[PDB]
């Protein structure tokens, strides 16, 4: 109130125009203050100091009828800018003016070092903000990110797939903001996908928004373009000098009538003549002993091979009945009363 106590909280007042200015580092407002006495006498000559939350203010100037201005410039950082007033170093409470620094329009750019990896890999996602219209970027852009389209290798919509992952986290539980450079990457995962193109969108405070897509591979479908899903299941498979083809598809082999709906997939099925027909069928112990190098059901959790229904093998159990083999366990049998060589749709597994 001044050291004479002269200076009137009430007559003087303390406004900014405009009360909306952009957090690009460049919009600017005057900040005026008319300081008056008691008596609502302007008073001149003083030492007039203006702060701020947010932005920058050069020199505080006196024009005519005790009036006293400065420039705001806006910093990068969105909110309510409230400014306070002192004389001689002691505050003046006249009621605080404000401005709201609302988001900086801008332009996204949206780049991923590979959009399709596998499930385990991550994918190194990156947003660049640039003030609109223009090459200069934008430091200190909030953003979030959401899932906006989840589909499988055949345009299906997905909606049984785990929820992506940034930072670890869910993605609709990240928040962070652009650096120095106007870059905000981060990294992407699908810990619990099962095999599908997820359209995330990277939104900046000021609603600017641009999409791009992720694929993480589940190891239980082929990459074929006749899958179901993205995957990246073996091709082949080697033990001891033995090579292993995964099995066909159905749409790879339109021919048999057998099929089998596993892991999100159809597969052709056949019977030991058609087998020996389409290629060299493994003998039992080649099998067995492909199971031991990838046991416990890892034929399917690291090969991504379907491993509920049988193997055919080359081996001759009983006359017109040839083994079979179990490939989630090693287990291995024939079946005389099924006629399992005849009736029996069974996994072929070629070896090459």
């Amino acid at each position: 109130g001044g050291g004479r106590g002269n200076l009137s909280t009430t007559n003087s007042t303390l406004v900014a125009a405009p009360v909306n200015i952009e957090a690009n580092g460049s919009d600017t407002s005057v900040v005026t203050l008319t300081l008056r006495d008691s008596n609502n006498n302007p008073v001149t000559g003083q030492t007039v100091a203006f702060t701020s939350t947010l932005g920058t203010l050069d020199n505080v100037t006196e024009q005519a009828s005790g009036l006293y201005t400065a420039t705001l410039t806006a910093g990068t950082l969105t909110g309510t800018a409230s400014l306070s007033v002192n004389v001689d170093g002691n505050n003046l409470g006249t009621t605080p003016a404000t401005i709201n620094v609302i988001p900086a329009p801008v332009d996204l750019t949206v780049l991923t070092d590979n959009a399709r990896k596998n499930i385990g890999q991550a994918i190194s996602l990156t947003v660049i903000a640039k003030y609109k219209s223009t090459d200069v970027v934008a430091p200190n852009v909030k953003m979030t990110f959401e899932q906006v389209a989840v589909v499988n290798r055949q345009n299906s919509p997905v909606s049984s797939s785990g929820v992506v992952q940034i930072a670890d986290a869910n993605y609709d539980a990240f928040t962070g903001m652009t650096d120095a450079n106007g870059q905000l990457t981060v990294s992407v995962t699908d810990p619990n996908g099962i095999g599908v193109q997820t359209t995330l969108r990277a939104a900046a405070e000021s609603g600017d928004m641009e999409n791009t897509n992720v694929t993480f591979n589940v190891i239980t479908s082929p990459d074929s373009a006749q899958a179901s899903m993205w995957g990246n299941m073996a091709e082949t498979l080697t033990a001891s000098g033995v090579t292993f083809k995964r099995p066909y598809l159905a749409a790879e082999k339109p021919g048999t009538i057998g099929t089998n709906v596993e892991n999100n997939e159809t597969w052709a099925m056949f019977n030991q003549s058609q087998a020996v027909a389409m290629c060299t069928v493994p003998s039992s112990s080649q099998l067995v002993s492909l199971y031991n190098l990838y046991p416990l059901n890892q034929i399917q959790t690291v090969a991504g091979w379907p491993t509920m229904q049988v193997y055919r093998s080359s081996t001759s159990a009983v006359i017109g009945q040839h083994f079979y083999v179990y490939m989630n366990t090693g287990n291995y049998a024939y079946n005389s009363i099924g006629n399992g060589d005849v009736d029996g749709n069974y996994n072929v597994s070629c070896s090459l």
